[PDB]
């Protein structure tokens, strides 16, 4: 067991390891508080989250689960990961405090989009990286669902990693089955994700800055149009279906003049990406070939996840038992090779 030591950082108790050293609030990012620390042991700087309210509740409890048991599997270049996880408890019955770490990551994408403008080559390479990291994550049957510029770290590098991956104006990155409420939406919808994101480093402009989830549906059937037949044939819902068709009919726009001036290989991957059938959406293996992506693209480093055992997410336990199986699950980390 390492040597911790205690100082108060933004009204908040901060107990950790003294090979992480000048701790300085980053801000209250997630169901935690962030604060960049220098890692003595490394040399490198870290960023450490201390989760909130670990275990309050059944809610809490599970949650800190899933997010430990997330973070722990995840390995690959552009998803954050796990440095180290740590409590300062020296047993269960007082434990009640988890700590993560990872690299310290500089901007979000949506810093970058906002204080400059994008050249395509570096939309590419950002885009890119994503749709690598999100291959990796689908291939564990994970699925992201909220994916945003703010949930995309990036260094001064270009470097990019996705962060908050499983866990938990309206949403302008959210696929519109999820607007309608369609509770068994897919993988894909992490894809309607990356189109929005794509579209927005191209213009330079929000695609779908919808008011609320009504007006969100509604530019979204603006640009991509009405479903057709086959589309329609899929609903089961009598309310939606109703509602679908007693709208006025929308035609697809033409992307190439709605993205006038971009690069039309960027407009034919935004083109199957914003597919309104989720059925005929492009999957990140598959857009990882597409032309755009001629200069990065390498099939043999472009890797898949092992097994991801989700089962407990159906199951009724105490706080008490998810409790323990986190305090397990610090127990047994094993810190990445160095
Ligand atoms: C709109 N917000 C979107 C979310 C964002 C954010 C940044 C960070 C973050 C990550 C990396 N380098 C700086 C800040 C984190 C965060 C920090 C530490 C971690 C340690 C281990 C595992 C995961 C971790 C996640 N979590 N969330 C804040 C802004
Ligand atoms: F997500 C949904 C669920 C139901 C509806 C709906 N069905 N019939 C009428 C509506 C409707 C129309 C306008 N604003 C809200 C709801 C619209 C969207
Ligand atoms: F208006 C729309 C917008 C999107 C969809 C949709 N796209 N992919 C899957 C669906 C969908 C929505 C609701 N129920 C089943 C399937 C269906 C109707």
């Amino acid at each position: 067991r390492p040597t911790f030591y205690r100082q108060e950082l933004n009204k908040t108790i901060w107990e950790v390891p003294e090979r992480y050293q000048n701790l300085s609030p980053v801000g209250s990012g997630a169901y935690g508080s962030v604060c960049a620390a220098f890692d003595t042991k490394t040399g490198l700087r870290v960023a450490v989250k201390k989760l909130s309210r670990p275990f309050q509740s059944i809610i809490h409890a599970k949650r800190t689960y899933r997010e430990l048991r997330l973070l722990k599997h995840m390995k690959h270049e552009n998803v954050i990961g796990l440095l180290d996880v740590f409590t300062p408890a020296r047993s269960l019955e007082e434990f009640n405090d988890v700590y993560l770490v990872t690299h310290l990551m500089g901007a979000d994408l949506n810093n970058i989009v906002k204080c400059q403008k994008l050249t395509d080559d570096h939309v590419q390479f950002l885009i890119y990286q994503i749709l690598r990291g999100l291959k990796y994550i689908h291939s564990a049957d994970i699925i992201h669902r909220d994916l945003k510029p703010s949930n995309l770290a990036v260094n001064e590098d270009c470097e990019l990693k996705i962060l908050d991956f499983g866990l938990a104006a309206t949403r302008w990155y959210r696929a519109p089955e999820i607007m309608l409420n369609w509770m068994h939406y897919n993988q894909t919808v992490d894809i309607w994700s990356v189109g929005c994101i794509m579209a927005e480093l191209l213009t330079g402009r929000t695609l779908f800055p919808g008011t609320d989830h009504i007006d969100q549906l509604k530019l979204i059937l603006r640009l991509v149009g009405t479903p057709g037949a086959e589309l329609l044939k899929k609903i089961s819902s009598e309310s939606a279906r109703n509602y679908i068709q007693s709208l006025t009919q929308m035609p697809k726009m033409n992307f190439a003049n709605v993205f006038i001036g971009a690069n039309p290989l960027a407009v034919d991957l935004l083109e199957k990406m914003l597919v309104l059938d989720s059925d005929k959406r492009i999957t990140a293996a598959q857009a990882l070939a597409h032309a755009y992506f001629a200069q990065y693209h390498d099939p043999d480093d472009e890797p898949v996840a092992d097994p991801y055992d989700q089962s407990f997410e159906s199951r009724d336990l105490l706080i008490d038992e998810w409790k323990s199986l986190t305090y397990d699950e610090v127990i047994s980390f094993v810190p990445p090779p160095l």
